[PDB]
């Protein structure tokens, strides 16, 4: 067997710099010639957005940003964009905010400039998500990928240490799960490793100093590369487990990713030796699980799903819904029984080494 | 002085696999619905181009491929494209073949599927070149970036070892110069280092066995990442020198790049510590230069520009033409004297360490 892969590199501009968001946005809106800019920021994020968009003229400030992007919310937002003749969408915030921008792009094909404030990386994917009648639906479309991403670490400094850490490990999970993702390839693999390197350097710095320019820059850069890698490599076992835990059991997104990650690594590591070594090298340790555990310890990462309401009684259904979602090419064959044992370890915070 | 950059990730699909070019081309043409394909290949690659396009219908076979892409040759190719209502360009061959496809796309906006047979990496850049009125210039245009690249190392099995080595070192130069390029950033940096790793591994395996699938795949993969890095980082000192030597003195392309590289590395290394350490790590050696020198010895690399007819009497002019083209941000300040000394070293193949 010789090297074989099919890789898609997605078009995107990335403007990166502490304190430069308002100046970058001005430059981008000038470069584009946009006449009617729509700023999307959650009601609680909206004062920051005003400061970020201070150097441009804004036609509409839209603050109905809602988790899981309900279709009626997306419908109202499309109407505002359409009724106001908007020609540029600008989103300032996290996944739900970027998610609303995406939902508008789906039907309007309006371009998006994303100005993210967390490490979830939705700005780097062509994946959209909608909820309608308690049913979440997703898809892929180049129209939903932001054309430009403006990363300004100053905008992430008010994110509390615990949430910053949780969110950073969500980004780290985009990197690690992608190393054995359904469409893993050498390119998305190098980018995932670089993401691990950056997040591993940045997150301890954030814990020690939440206004660390160096550390917040490393984390935000790392989150970017994590997401770009994930958009190419596709969702692996980790993301399928978390999809279920969030979708069926409504557990908190970031903390769930944070908690599930080390168990999936331990579960798959033995059967994905090349991924394991690359991750190891990115952490600067002999093994990847050692790298992750040390980081988790230094960062006081989440340890148990039971701390977010998940019970042992919910593992049967958890396994039941996820099992079919798992990629056929997951390094280690997944079974109802070994997926149940993984969730038991993540539920109660056992040593992940137990799943090796 | 915190991290700041503006990075353009260019859209591209890359399909990779020994023996798969004809099946990939079929897939690509069918996915596009293309009805009037034009295959571009020099006479010496036409037999091979016919085999590569054996699973598709080809409207036009065009073999007028000429080094430096004369404007008259570009103009004839564009007319064939337009007269025949061509809807897809497919190029099979090296730099000059890909160069002609690019020249056609400049005016027609036709998409290009590139099927490369060397390591020059033109298939991964948005750089075009034309020669008009005895003057060669290059420019940038997104329309010239091939939308898809098909890498099939079977098509490189017959590439002679000397050309393979010289062209591979051309690819290596794309990586190394990009490390201190005018728009060097952390992303093109990590890609450049991945290119160094792949080429350093691959080229010696090709010299050891010209039909090594492992080595041929590594070189081709390396060449891709080198060029993607370079498309982003822009032309640094090395490329400016080589452009002058190829344009004004008509020195052979791959050999000139191969020969000049160690001298530009030796010259800039001390003033680019972060770049030097990254290259060193990629080579797996203590310094970047010893890594490059070990590679060069192991592949019997080109040694001196005098082997291609360059003479000392031409250095003053080379320097004249190049000095003003050097990026203001080159690591070591470039003077008329030290650029002359650099070219004297390359002329006679002196120990590159003479420039450290």
């Amino acid at each position: 067997n010789s090297l074989a892969f099919n890789h898609d590199t997605l078009p995107q501009k990335v403007m990166f710099g502490y304190g430069k968001s308002s100046a970058f946005l001005k430059q981008e809106v000038e470069r584009r010639g946009s006449a009617k800019v729509m700023v999307i920021a959650g009601e609680r994020e909206m004062s920051i957005a005003h400061k970020v968009a201070s150097e441009i003229e804004v036609a509409i400030w839209h603050d109905e940003v809602v988790m899981h992007v309900p279709i009626e919310v997306a419908e109202r937002a499309r109407a505002v964009a359409t009724d106001n003749e908007i020609d540029l969408l600008v989103c300032v915030g996290g996944g739900s905010t970027i998610g609303l921008a995406k939902a508008i792009a789906m039907t309007t094909a309006l371009p998006i400039v994303a100005i993210p404030t967390t490490y979830a990386g939705s700005e780097a994917t062509n994946v959209w998500g909608l909820t309608e009648a308690a049913r979440k639906t997703t898809g892929v479309d180049l129209k939903v990928l932001p054309e430009t991403v403006i990363y300004d670490s100053e905008l992430t400094m008010s994110l509390p240490v615990e949430m910053s850490v949780a969110s950073g490990l969500n980004g780290l999970a985009h990197c690690i799960d992608s190393l054995w993702g359904p469409n893993a390839d050498p390119i998305n693999a190098v980018l995932a490793a670089e993401g691990i390197r950056a997040l591993n350097q940045g997150l301890p710095k954030i814990v020690a100093n939440p206004h660390s320019i160096e550390g917040r820059d490393e984390a935000l850069y790392g989150a970017y590369l994590a997401a770009v890698s994930f958009a190419s490599a596709g969702s692996g076992l980790h993301h399928k487990i978390c999809h279920t835990l969030g979708g069926t059991f409504n557990l908190p997104h970031a903390q769930t990713h944070a908690t599930v990650l080390p168990y999936v690594l331990a579960f798959n590591a033995g059967d994905a030796p090349e991924a394991e070594r690359r991750a190891a090298a990115a952490f600067g340790t002999d093994t990847a699980l050692e790298g992750l555990q040390r980081l988790r310890l230094s960062v006081n990462a989440p340890k148990r799903l039971s701390d977010y309401g998940f019970e042992a009684s919910g593992i049967a259904e958890a396994v039941d819904v996820t099992l079919e979602k798992v990629p056929a090419n997951n390094p280690r064959p997944v079974t109802r029984e070994n997926l149940s044992r993984l969730l038991e370890a993540a539920l109660n915070g056992e040593d992940p080494a137990v799943l090796s």
